[PDB]
């Protein structure tokens, strides 16, 4: 029986190495990966791996591994598939964990836009779950941390992340971490994967897919929301995504609205993402 060589990187940065079958589906990489974790609220996260335009997609644990990496390396990342609306209620302090590794990762790199006191708060937090109790000693007027904390570091923010974590004094990890999730939930940008599309009139706008449904960011002025009950079905056809949205009660006609992908495959990846999360709606 023949064995490939799997790279995992963890949400702690860090390279997680295993064999599987070469024939092995999704799940199995998967299953050794969160056990390697201590991980059981499985169901939130998955693997992602990089593609032969170096765009993420989600490794579909019910299909053959080489039949989606096809051509390139078995290298992949542990990530959050599907974001909570309510961490308080996942049933353990693990889940909670990488949970917020994800979101340090969400937020250093953008994609989590985050007010300066927001940065702060949530670093104060990550901070008192890492280091504990704040120490004058290890933080001089002078100091920065070598966490993250944000997509650009000023030596203002270092300060407020220091006079934070000084009230913060007593609390656990599993309580520091329990707060940086209640401010991190309520983000607007929390939970909502983008994908670029241009609307029928060839106008350039994001599609974004979350818990709650479906929203078309066309700019700052007129951001068009979909809560899943309102969206009756979807569809892609070569580079096209359509969206059928149910009528006002008495109106006799749904909707639908279309959208211009870049390729194919871009169309057939939203449209994955958005079963994916509409039946994680409908669950819930
Ligand atoms: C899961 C998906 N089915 S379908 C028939 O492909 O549109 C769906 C059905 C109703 C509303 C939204 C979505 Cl995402």
């Amino acid at each position: 029986p023949k064995s490939m060589q799997c790279k995992v990187i963890l949400l702690d940065g860090s390279e997680y190495t295993c064999d599987v079958e070469k024939r092995s589906r999704g799940q199995v990489l998967f299953d050794k990966v969160c056990e390697h974790l201590n991980l059981l609220e499985k169901d939130y996260f998955g693997l992602t791996y990089r593609d032969a335009e170096n765009q993420k997609n989600w490794l579909d644990p019910a299909k053959e591994i080489k039949k989606q990496v096809r051509s390139g390396a078995w290298h992949f990342s542990f990530n959050v598939k599907f974001y909570p609306p309510d961490p308080a209620q996942l049933s353990e302090d693990i889940t909670r964990y990488y949970l917020c590794l994800q979101l340090r990762d969400d937020i250093v790199s953008g994609r989590l836009p985050c007010s300066f006191v927001t940065l702060a708060l949530l670093g104060s937090y990550t901070v008192q779950s890492e280091l504990g109790d704040y120490d004058p000693d290890e933080c001089g007027s002078d100091y920065i941390s070598e966490f993250r904390f944000a997509p650009n570091h000023t030596k203002e923010l270092e300060d407020k992340v220091i006079e934070l974590h000084k009230s913060h004094r007593g609390m656990t990890p599993a309580e520091a971490e329990m707060h940086f999730l209640e401010n991190a939930k309520k983000l607007s940008m929390y939970g909502v994967d983008l994908h670029h599309a241009k609307d029928s009139e060839g106008v350039e706008i994001m599609l974004g897919v979350c818990a709650s449904g479906l929203l078309i960011y066309r700019d700052r002025l007129r951001i068009n929301r979909f809560a899943w009950p309102k969206v009756l079905k979807i569809s892609y056809k070569r580079n096209n995504f359509y969206i059928k949205i149910r009528p006002g009660e008495f109106e006799q006609f749904e909707s639908t609205i279309g959208f211009k992908l870049p390729n194919h495959r871009a169309a057939k990846r939203l449209w994955k993402v958005c079963v994916e999360h509409h039946t994680f709606f409908r669950l819930l």
